[PDB]
């Protein structure tokens, strides 16, 4: 969840939100360690709850997300069914367990391509276009992330949009993302400088990929 | 409905058998003239009826047919209807009006491309990837007719075959067609050559269309 004046201004200038639960486990190994024990409910729960109780009467908040990258566990179907009980006016998206699991109303990949297969093992990206008319699936589908815009980047932006515009069920997506987190730093003659991960002596670190 | 050996030899020999009713009205204005009509029903019931009496014991047909380009008509929907009834064992498919009418359990159309939409008015044929996944669309999807073979052709036909492999749902489809419709006629030395529409006098015709 952001700042509050951000929902604010997101009501008043005009803008879609995606209000996400601060829950994510991602070095977690698996990554739903956390998310499928029962013990870590209570903490989750709260991240969630209370995120809706402080923001559900904003008009730009129009989907709920259960957070990121934590898998997929049975805490997050506990919580997907409390929000789609306390509120019915918006959907419930969940990206972790492979983009499509029973805690996600909208198919929400992240970096799924438009034409290519990338058959990981129990989670698969499949090509979007693909993605939509597998056996059963009805859902809409919005990419989490795609565009990683890691310096120069955006090679085949186009081919994104083609198909949002020819497929109704493609309904678009959101960049990753939206500004650089490089930090100031002074050198010696107190001029500042763009810095990345390692760059505070920092270790281990991610090097340019905060970026 | 074919000579009552074809289907003996695909029984043994092992093909797939679609089983189509002599029931094709093109030249109508509208398409569906006749087939929409009540008075025709009785004429179009016994095509139907005495196809399924006399095939359904076949294990070569799996599926049965309505007939071909004949719009989309409520004896159509009858017809449909009345299969399901008698014979539940099989799936009813019929391209007319659409290819994805109430009276067909398979999308079959004729000549949709694999990437590109071809939005005719009233009966569009869309893209094959594209036309799987439309809203509220759960059904198979297999070509009445595609790659037309007249001639030099065949142009792209690896590009269907790789949205076959691709697409669980793009189950295949009816290549058009087998063999070329040619005559024999002799000239003055006797010599046997191979005549198409317009060679024996007939007009109007279509002329090479046949092959
Ligand atoms: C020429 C099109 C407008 S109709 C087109 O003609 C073909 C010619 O072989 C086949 O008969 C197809 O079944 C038919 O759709
Ligand atoms: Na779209
Ligand atoms: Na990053
Ligand atoms: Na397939
Ligand atoms: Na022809």
């Amino acid at each position: 969840p952001n700042h509050p004046l951000w929902y604010t201004l997101c009501d008043r200038y005009g803008l879609y939100v995606v209000d996400e639960a601060n829950i994510e486990t991602h070095g977690m190994v698996p990554m739903n360690r956390l998310t499928d024990d029962p013990r870590w409910l209570p903490a989750m729960s709260e991240r969630v709850t209370r995120m809706v109780q402080r923001d559900r009467n904003h008009p730009s908040v129009i989907i709920w997300s259960l957070g990121n990258e934590s898998g997929h566990g049975a805490n997050h179907d506990a919580l997907y069914r409390w929000i789609k009980s306390v509120d019915p006016s918006r959907p419930v998206q969940y990206e972790g367990g492979g983009a499509d699991t029973t805690a996600t109303d909208i198919i929400c990949p992240m970096y799924a391509r438009v034409d290519e297969d990338q058959p990981f093992p129990a989670v698969p990206k499949w090509s979007i276009k693909k993605w939509l008319s597998l056996p059963g699936e009805t859902r809409p589908l919005i990419l989490c992330e795609y565009a990683h815009a890691m310096g120069n980047s955006l090679g085949g932006f186009a081919k994104y949009w083609q198909a949002f515009r020819q497929y109704p069920r493609l309904q678009g997506g959101f960049v990753w993302d939206w500004v650089d987190q490089s930090l100031i730093k002074y050198d010696e003659n107190g001029n500042p400088w763009s810095a990345y991960g390692g760059d505070f002596g920092d270790t281990p670190n991610d090097r340019q990929f905060c970026m």
